[PDB]
């Protein structure tokens, strides 16, 4: 019912741009797509302009919107992410993998123009150059995981905390233990909201006809967790 939640009721351009630095290893990615709140879709693809991307892309995937995200009727009163719109938010994460290094996010997902930008800077410290990470020895995939939400009354937005679980090549499992706060860029009021969680799947392809680093994504994304 809020401005901010009837901007998603279309099929709206995405754009992503982050530039990283890991262990010194500096890269960007841009990527493009659109996305459909309604049904809870999102479909990228995204591209490494610096050459190779010296981590994987797996561990990129939930760096690189979740106003995206399809919240049932009877959840309308709960989505923080689009009611920030169009002016948007701050995305902070802190990932820490498992015996390696760390990312620290920070990102403004909002509309520029016509189209949802999501912008990134991501600095990553403490990797061990033949680790999991930075020797590429994770699996191109994703698996679903269920992010559980939490008002920040505080900072006036969200936070959460989950992990990730990785698979290795080797049949091992590396964890990526995130934690997340989001705030509004506006001033203007938001929608604070009740415990629930988001519900994602996400499938990673490859166009065989683009020589370029990339990665094609499609995502699908609900909200749960709230009974009445």
């Amino acid at each position: 019912v809020s401005k901010g939640e009837e901007l998603f009721t279309g099929v709206v351009p995405i754009l992503v741009e982050l530039d990283g630095d890991v262990n010194g290893h500096k890269f960007s990615v841009r990527g493009e797509g659109e996305g459909d709140a309604t049904n809870g879709k999102l479909t990228l693809k995204f591209i490494c302009t610096t050459g190779k991307l010296p981590v994987p892309w797996p561990t990129l995937v939930t760096t690189l919107v979740q106003c995206f995200s399809r919240y049932p009727d009877h959840m309308k009163r709960h989505d923080f992410f689009k009611s920030a719109m169009p002016e948007g938010y701050v995305q902070e994460r802190t990932i820490s993998f498992k015996d390696d290094g760390t990312y620290k996010t920070r990102a403004e997902v909002k509309f520029e123009g016509d189209t949802l930008v999501n912008r990134i800077e991501l600095k990553g410290i403490d990797f061990k150059e033949d680790g999991n990470i930075l020797g590429h020895k994770l699996e191109y995939n994703f698996n679903s995981h269920n992010v559980y939400i939490t008002a920040d009354k505080q900072k006036n937005g969200i936070k959460a905390n989950f992990k990730i679980r990785h698979n290795v090549e080797d049949g091992s499992v590396q964890l990526a233990d995130h934690y997340q706060q989001n705030t509004p860029i506006g001033d203007g009021p938001v929608l604070l909201p009740d415990n629930h969680y988001l519900s994602t799947q996400s499938v990673l392809s490859k166009d065989p006809n683009e020589k370029r680093d990339h990665m094609v994504l499609l995502e699908f994304v609900t909200a749960a967790g709230i009974t009445h």
